[PDB]
């Protein structure tokens, strides 16, 4: 409404249901979130990754097939998405995914984090080239 | 080259590695194929479905998350894809996926089919509305 | 240690990282948890299900391939697992999966639940027959 | 019947619907097969792997969660399975998966292979230790 955020558009997607697990309270071993189109299109999918230790500032596929890559900066809960549409067109988008972490019960430094608010991202073309 | 087929374009995708299984030599219980962008974009994924009995002229998701649906007419090896880009824009596309079936060994009427040639599809906008 | 729970055995598995989403604060649309062997075997996997509305007291596969089924009673956070080992042998197992739900941000009655403690299940043979 | 093969048992599984793709007619980039219990138990799943280049004599998980690993010797179409049941018990099993390869259409040296017969494997305990 009067929120300083655009919540609909052909190049605007909603990010929701952020999850992550920090098995030792530091790095994530599991991270994910839902991505949905806002323009009445069909797109609605999970973007996630797992590893013994997930890295910051590293591209992960959103899934086995996915046309989308993502990267995370855990220090700022910052998400970066990338979509390469053609040889010459790539979109990127960013957001903060606010979340709350609490003890998960599976070890003395095990924490699980979940989103406390949705975020909206805008996809914008990267100049060809850098 | 001199083939009566367009093999590159922003709205042209390559279909390859068609597979299917007909457990009793009639209906499919498993069907799939690979879809790849031709314009240098990243898109490259598997579209598939399984059921005790897959139906002709029925939409199946390409995968759990997928932004794409497909339907198959097994009588003509005809594929139909659909992509709903927005409230008002939907693309559809069609092709024939030539294939060869041979005995699969898992029952006396078990046949497995695999693609013998790639196919190229063109995505075109459905008039709003029918 | 002095806890009234068995945490290791060939037929004892650890349940951890319970998650669930209640989009309208009532039924789950997403539920899952991790299952791990305690006896030094390799088994370690996710059991989950999604639907527009998940049902209580209904078997869901743990995953596409899984040899395990589960059911949930949301009124008591009660889990039931079933493993059919042979024509004549089926194991079942139960537990409570304690969890905490909090607002998820994706709608005014959206809640996300996560496990606050691990649980241990014991697999026991169902008499042949009921 | 009078076949020199055991087709049923608690430790005997049926292997069927072998598939593989050799993009350049040499190494596989995709390999898979179905595994089913013969004793009336529920087990029935796909074991597969993909990579730019799959390696011989290397363990691959059967799937993301799987309790089973496999390895393949492409020179003899030989399959090896491994199941670690406990700290001290591991089963292994072997078979030949007969198959036929034919041109797949997606490049001049692209071949796709599919099983021509089912195979039966027997799981047997590895002595503790080697
Ligand atoms: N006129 C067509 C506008 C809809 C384009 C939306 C593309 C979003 C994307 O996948 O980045
Ligand atoms: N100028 C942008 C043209 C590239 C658009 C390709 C969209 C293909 C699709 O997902 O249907
Ligand atoms: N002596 C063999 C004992 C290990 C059996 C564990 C089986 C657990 C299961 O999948 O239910
Ligand atoms: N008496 C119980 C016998 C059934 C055991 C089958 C175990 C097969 C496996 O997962 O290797
Ligand atoms: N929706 C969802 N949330 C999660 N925490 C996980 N792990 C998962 O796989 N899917
Ligand atoms: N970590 C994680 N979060 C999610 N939301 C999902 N779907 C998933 O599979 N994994
Ligand atoms: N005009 C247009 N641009 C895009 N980036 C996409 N994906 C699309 O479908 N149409
Ligand atoms: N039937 C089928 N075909 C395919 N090409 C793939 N990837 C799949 O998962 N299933
Ligand atoms: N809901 C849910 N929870 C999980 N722990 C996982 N792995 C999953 O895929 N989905
Ligand atoms: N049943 C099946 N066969 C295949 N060739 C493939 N690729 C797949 O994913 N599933
Ligand atoms: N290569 C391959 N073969 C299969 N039989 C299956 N299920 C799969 O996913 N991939
Ligand atoms: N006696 C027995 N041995 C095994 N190896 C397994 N898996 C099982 O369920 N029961």
């Amino acid at each position: 409404a009067s929120c300083p955020v655009t919540t609909e558009g052909d190049y605007v997607w909603k990010i929701s249901e952020f999850y992550g697990r920090k098995p030792e309270g530091t790095y994530y071993n599991s991270l994910g979130f839902n991505i949905k189109a806002t323009n009445g299109g069909t797109l609605d999918f999970t973007c996630s990754a797992q590893a013994d230790k997930l890295e910051d500032h590293k591209w992960y596929s959103c899934g086995e097939n996915s046309f989308m890559d993502f990267s995370f900066d855990s220090d700022r809960s910052g998400l970066l998405l990338k979509q390469k549409v053609s040889d010459d067109i790539t979109y990127v988008a960013t957001a903060t995914l606010p979340n709350y972490c609490r003890a998960g019960g599976n070890g003395p430094k095990d924490f699980v984090c979940q989103g406390v608010a949705d975020a909206y991202i805008t996809l914008v073309t990267l100049p060809k080239s850098s």
